[PDB]
């Protein structure tokens, strides 16, 4: 069924629906689909799936100039811990990457491989099984009781990096960026948001190292930028994006509590405007706002009102996407697009509705989504949302 | 004359005239007269204005309820090095600053004694004969070519502050707001912005030193923070407020130009707010405006586009002074007064409208200031600017 509680706007007399340059692409319009992990990979070898992902990603690139960034691929066996989820570390998996970087290119779209690493937020007891450490910044503070149950039954206790660790885990980045590109990918987005492990080196909690890794504001951000110094080197800034959450507390990240929140944001965002200056701009900062602090809770709630990411605006130059909770608030996006470099991230209703694009431009109803299937072993829920074409024969406009 | 092309606004609808509370006084309308040296001070010994300064403070405290914040105060010889700006460390000086707080309290308004030191700013032939060092964070960048001349004629060399030297300043700071607290002040203000010692600390341009004063964002706040700590202990949070210039180039300061200068006052800004949920909240913060990044510019010159100050409310949960250019901008105070806990200093047409609150409520034409009597040894230009009703008999209307 539409959304029951929504009066749509059309958004294509707005610059949601000017061209813009991201990196190497020439994005027709600024509707950007953000990273949305669906666990359909396979197991084992954490494989992207075989029957429906092709299906999936070509039903979203549907609309011509449209930048996808993947759901979060796991860069090494090390960095994972779900077995559902996608890696870019194996020939088996690069197999089926490219198949999905092909089906986007034919509907002349781009694809960006979000790359991802757990830390605390992986299950220690599927690491246990595979004989992998269970990885964080810290070893005295733990994300929640149902990971410290975890722990204990498998009998994996959380382990603080070494440094040499960290360094083998930048090895990794930089290998899984290569291969995202010699696949076909446009470039690829650095995750250092909701909490997994770039966040938990960011965020004083979940970082109480006395290392250079830790203990001030540029400790904190040293993983995070040596993961960006890294792939600039090795791939390209214009094949670079990073993605920051700075009001965010999924997975037990501080937000606005931390009163040094906003303060360590803003010194990343500078340290990436002064390597721009120094001739290495990225091709974008994506940031995920305060408007959903936690992308489980339904829209509207986990709403922070005490901060705000326009800081990031007056530090750093380049383009930025901002995602959370826009779809249902078209009049929010007229405002914000008005500023010439930003890009809106549109996840859980580019689930729901593979022809989003086309709907935002002309102002129809949006496919309800359904959050059961968000993370199942499914085609329904994956590939069957309607177009708006579909849902009409369907009936759904008297659902 | 009355300023030429003003369109003046009534203000009397708006937050400016709906009375705060800022430390322990019950402010009636939320003008504040920023610090404005005028250097009437007499030589020898930086006493206050025998002849003039009552009545000059007196003019500028008619409305009732009006925070004025003092021209700047040196709290030792030290940290001085103007001969004609007043200090508040000797009883000479304070038996006139007595004086000047009584008389702003006859009627009914408010007085907050800025506390400075100069460093780099000061001149190094008058701390010269004085027997007294050219100071600064560091000794290998100066002010200007200027300030240079001046130090090499002088043969005072600029000088790097040693750790016990940072601490003697200190003990000073302690000791001036003690002594004006003694004498009849509602609180102090630290400034640490307008490119003096505190600021040199602060910046890295100014900053390149080494120790734990220098070389982090955490260490270059280390000085202001603990000017902050000593005075909250010695005189209590709700009398000590603190001056910012984020964006300022005034004396050789970054400005935007540094990218991680937002970085470094979001850090002093977030441990602001941890002393106020700690149970020491300052009465403010006073940020000076990208509006105005150098206040000897005419107004609308030396503006900087590229960033904002409010970032700081997402970070410090208190009150909040603005100033900078907004005296010729009631359309700009009309929207930033709509935040609840923002107040705006106006300093240049403060000091050519001894009744520019009444004229603030009632949208009058402003008296135009006079530069050139800025900084003059004389009562003209600082104690004869007429109120609306003297302009008028005087004819100003018709000029
Ligand atoms: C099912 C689901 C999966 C997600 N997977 C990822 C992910 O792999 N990487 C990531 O950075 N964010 C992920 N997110 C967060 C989204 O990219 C996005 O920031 C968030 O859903 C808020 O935007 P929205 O209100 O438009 O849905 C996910 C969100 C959901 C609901
Ligand atoms: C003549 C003059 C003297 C000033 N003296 C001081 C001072 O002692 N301390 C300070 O922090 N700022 C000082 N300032 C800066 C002002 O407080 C204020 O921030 C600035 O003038 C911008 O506001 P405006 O546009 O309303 O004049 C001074 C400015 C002027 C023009
Ligand atoms: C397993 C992951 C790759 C994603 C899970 C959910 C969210 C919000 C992420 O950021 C990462
Ligand atoms: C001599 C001083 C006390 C003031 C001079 C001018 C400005 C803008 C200040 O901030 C300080
Ligand atoms: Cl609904
Ligand atoms: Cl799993
Ligand atoms: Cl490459
Ligand atoms: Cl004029
Ligand atoms: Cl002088
Ligand atoms: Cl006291
Ligand atoms: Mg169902
Ligand atoms: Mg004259
Ligand atoms: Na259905
Ligand atoms: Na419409
Ligand atoms: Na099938
Ligand atoms: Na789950
Ligand atoms: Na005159
Ligand atoms: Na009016
Ligand atoms: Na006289
Ligand atoms: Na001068």
């Amino acid at each position: 069924s539409f959304v029951k509680d929504f009066k749509p706007q059309a958004l294509g007399d707005t610059n949601l629906f000017k061209p813009i340059k991201i990196g190497n692409n020439e994005l027709l319009h600024r509707a950007v689909i953000p990273p949305l992990t669906r666990m359909r990979a396979l197991h084992p070898g954490n494989i992207p799936n075989r029957d429906w992902a092709v299906e999936y990603y070509t039903q979203r690139a549907q609309r011509p100039g449209t930048m996808i960034i993947t759901e979060g691929a796991f860069i090494s066996p090390q960095a994972g811990g779900y077995d559902n989820a996608p890696g870019v570390w194996s020939e088996e998996q690069m197999v089926e990457w490219t198949k999905i970087f092909n089906a986007i290119h034919e509907k002349k779209s781009f694809v960006w491989v979000q790359l991802i690493v757990l830390g605390w937020a992986a299950f220690p007891d599927n690491l246990a099984r595979d004989g992998l450490r269970y990885d964080s910044a810290s070893d005295n503070v733990f994300m929640d009781a149902e990971q410290e149950a975890k722990a204990k039954k498998a009998n994996n206790p959380q382990h603080s990096l070494t440094k040499d660790e960290i360094k083998q885990y930048i090895k990794e980045y930089v290998q899984a960026a290569k291969n995202s590109i010699a696949a076909g990918a446009d470039g690829v987005e650095i995750h250092s948001a909701n909490g997994y492990l770039l966040n938990q080196f960011l965020d004083p909690h979940s970082n109480t190292r006395t290392d250079e890794y830790g203990g001030s504001i540029e400790n904190r951000a040293r993983f995070t930028l040596e993961v960006v110094d890294a792939l600039v080197e090795a791939i390209g800034h214009e094949k670079v994006g990073l993605r920051l959450s700075p009001y965010g507390v999924f997975n037990s990240m501080s937000g606005g509590a931390e009163t040094g929140i906003v303060a360590q944001y803003a010194y990343v965002a500078g340290e990436l405007e002064k390597r721009a200056k120094a001739g290495k701009r990225l091709a974008f900062v994506h940031l995920v706002e305060p408007r959903v602090t936690n992308p489980f809770l339904t829209e509207g709630e986990g709403e922070y009102e005490g901060g705000s990411n326009d800081f990031v605006y007056s530090i750093w130059k380049g383009p930025v996407i901002r995602a959370g909770n826009f779809a249902l608030h078209p009049e929010v996006v007229r405002e914000e697009v008005k500023d010439k470099r930003t890009l809106i991230g549109y996840g859980r209703f580019f689930i729901s509705n593979p022809d989003l694009v086309d709907r935002l431009e002309k102002g129809l109803p949006l496919n309800k989504y359904d959050r059961d299937t968000f993370y199942q072993m499914s085609a329904h829920g994956y590939i069957d949302y309607p177009t708006y074409e579909e849902a009409l024969k369907l009936g759904w406009d008297k659902k």
